[PDB]
């Protein structure tokens, strides 16, 4: 998996975003970015791999009620099942701004 | 923790982003957004809490070499330590575009 560095150049990291110019199959290049915040997590001071998002394996995300995030997500078996999570668990209103805690 | 829904309204989810209009302490409101992709992960078809990013607890992120993400991250003890992770582990160049896998 991975190995982007072998066929890209001018890579850079700003905040949580990686940007790089990479070779296309038919030749030529393309510059793109990827937000890692959603991949990499801090576990007791050490950066560890998680998934890079959940939107890559889940679809039809919706706000159910006033604080429930609902979606259809893929299982290890590659099948979609219904799931939900209460955003009130960790999303707070800090003086008018939504913040994770 | 959390409980944003109690003092906000007009909440909505689009993709991985939650947007809501929330009450400020001094009165009045503010509309803000938060990208959950970095919080919530899909574990075998079930949405689970992770952290919402790593940029909230890590600082001085830098690209070391051609594929290493380096940063100073907080431990459980609230102290900053040096850490790094090889982005080549999971970031690939798919026909010119950076993608997690």
């Amino acid at each position: 998996l991975g190995k982007f560095s072998q066929t890209c150049y001018n890579s850079a990291i700003q905040g949580s975003v990686l940007t790089s110019t990479c070779e296309r199959t038919n030749g030529g290049y393309n510059t793109s970015s990827i937000d890692l915040n959603s991949v990499i997590e801090n576990v007791d001071g050490s950066l560890k791999w998680q998934p890079s998002n959940f939107i890559e394996t889940c679809r039809n995300t919706q706000l159910a009620g006033s604080s429930e995030l609902a979606a259809e997500c893929k299982t290890r078996a590659q099948q979609f099942v219904s799931t939900k999570i209460n955003l009130d668990d960790h999303i707070a209103n800090i003086d008018g701004t939504l913040k994770y805690e």
